[PDB]
Parts: C-alpha cells; structure tokens; sequence
C-alpha cells in the first residue's frame, strides 16, 4: 500500500504527449528532444509539509517511451495530508507556465498543483521544473506559454494491488513537422512507467503501463503499486 | 453549426442513473429505482451577473437503451457576456453534488454551483436547482441526504467537422458510512442516447449524443454533436 496518496505522484508519473496546436508546433521543445529524450528534474514543495526532489530520464526505448523517475520525500508531517492520507481521489486541472533555459538548451516550468482535501480545505503543492536535453541535435527552445491539463482518476475492479487508472488531456496554449521528433508521436504510442521513492523513509515503487496520442493530448495509463 | 453556448455549460443538462452507488448506499439510489419508466428532470441553471437556463428533461428506457430527452430554453444573455460570447475555457471541474429527498412529491431535489473557469483566469459560476420526479406510480427509494463525486474530461475528435464534445466522466455516490427491480437494469454496459432541443436568447439549436454507462464502475463515455 503507498505510503502517499496517488494524486501527489500524478505530475511526476511525460509532457511529450501534451497536444501543441498547428501554430505552436515550433514550440514544442519535449517531442523535438526525442529519441533520446530528456531529464526533467522537480521539485516539489507541499505547503505546511515535506517536499519531493524527482530527477527522472524519459526516451524511446524502441518503440515504447519510458518514464524512469528517482523520488525522494523529506520534511514531511505524520499526520498532515500526505502521510496522513487525507486527500481526495481525483486531480484538478491546471496550467504549467513553460519558460526556455537557453544556455542550458532546456526549459524550466512552474505551477502549483491544489490537491482537495477529505476535509474541504486545499493542499498546495509547488511544483519547480526543469528539462534538459540528452542528445547532442537541436532542440526547440519554446517562447512562453503553458499547458492546460485534465485528469480523471478511477480503480480497476479486477486489480486487487494498490493501483491508479489515469487518463487525462493536455494541451498547449498562450502564444507539417516542426522537428523530427515530433514525427515519433504521429500515432499511438505505447509508454512504460517505473518510480522508486522514497519518502520519509518509506520506500516504495510504482510501474505504470499504457499509451499516448499526442495528436490529440491524451494518456491512458495503469499504475501499479509493486 | 457552431452552439450559440459553450459546451461545458451543457455538461449539466446533457443521466445521473449511471452514478456509482456503492453497496452500502443502494437502498438510497432514486435514479435506478424510477426505471425503466424513468424521472422528470427539471432544472434552473442562473449564471452569475448573466442569464438563466431553464431545462426539462425525460430520463428513460427506450427499450434497451437510456435515452435523455431535454427541451432547453436560455433567457436574458449579455450578448458580450461569458456564454455568448465563448469565454469559457473547454474544461469541467470536479463538483460534489448534495442530493436530498423530496418525499412529498416521491423525488429528490439538488442545488450545487459549478465553477467554469472564463479565459480571464476569472470564474463564471453557475447555479443549478434540480427536481427530479418519477414518471410512474411504482414505488421509488426516496434517499437519506448524500452526495454525488464527479470527474470529467472534455475532448475533441480531430476530424469531426462539427461542433462536439467528446465527454469521459466518473461519478459515485458519497457521504453515508452506515451499512429496487430498476437496479437491475444497470447491471452491465448500457447504450446512451441523448437528445437536447435548445434555444438561447432566439438561438434554435439541437445536440445529439450518444455512447455507453457502466453504473456498477460510474463511468459515462459520450460523443455530443451539434445537429441544428
């Protein structure tokens, strides 16, 4: 049984398959990075509580592209939210303001996420990002804008581990192929998902499988508390 | 062609039989209990500093199938406002939806808001009172006071030419930890049809939806598309 509530690990369980409208296609800098992907790199501070520190690597692996996540969770309150399992089942929609790092070749993003809480009140949790390219080619470096997400969290009736059934859209907003790598997600895209974390010296692990279509946004995918 | 309105403001009016009601709660599910004859939705829906709508709609068996049947009229809209003039962002919030009894009329009875979020980063709130009341004389399960938890995602299909809405929600039922033939009629994958004749401000308009409900999960997948 995770030590955390499923929703806290939602942003870090692959910005890649966010739909980018035909004029923003130039901005793209996650699909551009592909095939050999990125290192995204958060920080996640849950207000009154601890914080994640997530680094993880998301590339192609042939035809599947994997979502490998290190997490690590310190300063977090017995019996806050979190430990305490007090947050809602489900996911709020949110924008990520997506900003270029150029001399790192990457980008950096900022949003706060507002988990509802059984009680009525809101965790916040602040969420700094930033993505750095692995290969050597050209990336896109985007001009500002953001992503606007929504998410529907369910269970399995057949699945008798601790899991989450997620599925959500996203898409670009605020401002032919744009970059090669963007010719990777023309169609449905199977994606492999595995975290290790450890969070108040509770370790645990998830591996998540299912598939994306960036052409119009949406992830469908299964998380498995293993 | 293109709605006069935004599609996340007929979310609401576009077949709450398909919530989840957990075991302990079923002697509590009004909804199932009226069919197959099927409720009267009756609606008021007051958008803040705007206008109103005001919808009817029929809930029920046509044969195999769960058929919404709406008649909507939408009065009093700024013409620069949030609606008509398609402020809205292309989203649906999470909303607990309290449910209490109307026993003197064999019903239940709701008042919740929902929050659309406006391209201004503002809100429009929009503020629904909801009567429901069975079609027939059988009897119905008239519910201690609850709640109903929802979640949607709204979406496109990117070669539909028309104005749609494609619609994934779940829904169960909430707020009793204590513990009908109509129950019965939900027990699998239930084929949907919705059909909603409208107008707004003048505005004649008419959706068609269609798709599935699997009450025993609370999960409802529609296509919506704008007919007139």
């Amino acid at each position: 049984k995770l030590p955390v509530p499923w929703p806290t690990l939602v942003t870090t369980l692959v910005q890649c398959f966010s739909r980018y409208p035909d004029h923003m296609k130039r901005h793209d800098f996650f699909k551009s990075a592909m095939p050999e992907g990125y290192v995204q790199e958060r920080t996640i501070s849950f207000k009154d509580d601890g914080k994640y520190k997530t680094r993880a690597v998301v590339k192609f692996e042939g035809d599947t592209l994997v979502n490998r996540i290190e997490l690590k969770g310190t300063d977090f309150k017995e019996d806050g939210n979190i430990l305490g399992h007090k947050l809602e089942y489900n996911f709020n929609s949110h924008n990520v303001y997506i900003t270029a790092d150029k001399q790192k070749n990457g980008i950096k993003a900022n949003f706060t996420v507002r988990h509802n809480v059984e009680d009525g009140s809101v965790q916040l949790a602040d969420h700094y990002q930033q993505n750095t390219p692995i290969g050597d080619g050209p990336v896109l470096l985007p001009d500002n804008h953001y992503l606007s997400t929504q998410t529907v969290l369910s269970k399995d009736p057949n699945e008798k581990r601790d899991h989450m059934v997620l599925l959500e859209f996203v898409t670009a907003a605020g401002i032919g192929s744009a970059s090669q790598g963007e010719e990777l997600f023309t169609g449905v895209v199977p994606i492999l998902v595995e975290l290790d974390g450890d969070v108040n010296g509770h370790k645990f692990s998830v591996r998540g499988e299912g598939e994306g279509d960036a052409t119009i946004g949406k992830l469908t995918l299964k998380f498995i508390s293993t």
